């Protein structure tokens, strides 16, 4: 079995290699990438998703949110609260305030030690989930917004034509904006390519041990389990390296830096955080062995969790005896 300890796996692909993205991931995995949950993918040095980021500055951030963090260092959850509108030019200037900016440190650990210490006293401004992209056009390698849709996918993969889009999302974010314990819809996978700016530090618990982060969190947010039995499907937990370490929960932490992609497979739970200013691009994908997990994914019946459009069409096909029920929380 490759990487029977689940280790993160950096990958170097020539741009011979770059052309085909599915071959790729399935390279990937066949070299035990997903074990992980997470895998690094660092482009050809001859790419690039654009020419410069020097015209930016007039896409609308139309709903910011503020995350204010509730309960211990360690062991807290965040609510977004809903700011108004402001240009990225504008929050990158925010960002960038003496209120808001990165304080000094020594090096990735050092400022790793300070946002576990210190996050929940600010409520930093997120700029997420924004539909659009910054690839070019003419990028046709990795531009990820011209991935293969899920839809086509299943519809590969089991006949079944069925409605939906799949577009990709930017994400504006600055020191200490957080990304809370989940997995993806419908246990996708997701890809992120960090565009410009900050570090962005990750935590991944390998897909095989999943439950064991869920059976923790369901400890340490007693509420929030009993009011659902996918709270995790809402978002907003944070748990330490820390914490994990004194329960006894496998995972691993790698830091992203701008021009580098991410891949986040099936089940693969993550968190993270933003070193400053910067703008990631993500987007939801499949490939034919998710289709086992999208069958067996959790669902968040409670009206907490709210999805998008398209993900109906997957529960009703991969799910129908969840599909009812889970529609009654969308509605
Ligand atoms: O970058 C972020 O805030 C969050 N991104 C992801 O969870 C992802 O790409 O799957
Ligand atoms: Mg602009
Ligand atoms: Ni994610
Ligand atoms: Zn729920």
């Amino acid at each position: 079995a490759q990487n029977p300890n689940c280790n993160i796996m950096i990958f170097h692909p020539t741009k011979e290699e770059f052309n085909d993205f599915d071959k790729y991931i399935a390279y990937m995995e066949s070299q035990g990438a997903h074990r992980a949950g997470l895998a690094k993918i660092i482009p050809p040095k001859e790419w690039k998703a654009r020419e410069t980021y020097d015209n930016i500055s007039e896409i609308l951030i139309a709903t910011p949110l503020q995350q204010v963090a509730s309960g211990r260092a360690g062991v807290f959850t965040q609510y977004h609260k809903k700011k108004k509108a402001m240009t990225v030019g504008e929050y990158r200037h925010l960002a960038n305030s003496k209120k808001y900016q990165t304080p000094p440190h020594q090096n990735f650990e050092d400022l790793e030690r300070k946002y576990w210490k210190n996050r929940i006293y600010n409520s930093p401004i997120y700029g997420a989930d924004i539909s659009g992209s910054l690839f070019d056009e003419n990028t046709k390698q990795w531009n990820l917004g011209h991935l293969g849709t899920i839809q086509d996918l299943l519809e590969k993969e089991c006949g079944v034509v069925i409605e939906g889009v799949n577009t990709p999302y930017l994400y504006f974010g600055m020191w200490k904006t957080t990304f809370a314990w989940h997995t993806e819809d419908m246990d996708l996978y997701s890809i992120n390519y960090l565009h410009l700016g900050e570090p962005k530090t990750w935590y991944v618990v390998p897909p095989e041990h999943g439950q064991r982060l869920e059976r923790l969190a369901r400890e340490l947010f007693p509420g929030s389990s009993r009011g659902c039995g996918a709270f995790l499907r809402h978002k907003v937990a944070l748990i330490s390296p820390t914490v994990l370490k004194e329960n006894g929960i496998p995972f691993n932490r790698i830091t992203q830096e701008a021009g580098e992609f991410m891949v986040t497979f099936p089940y693969g739970y993550h968190a993270g955080f933003n070193h400053g200013f910067n703008c990631a691009e993500a987007i939801n994908f499949a490939t034919p062995r998710w289709i086992d997990y999208g069958k067996m994914a959790s669902q968040c019946s409670c009206g907490e969790a709210r999805v998008t459009f398209s993900m109906d069409a997957f529960v009703r096909i991969l799910q129908p005896e969840r599909y009812d029920l889970w529609k009654r929380g969308q509605d």
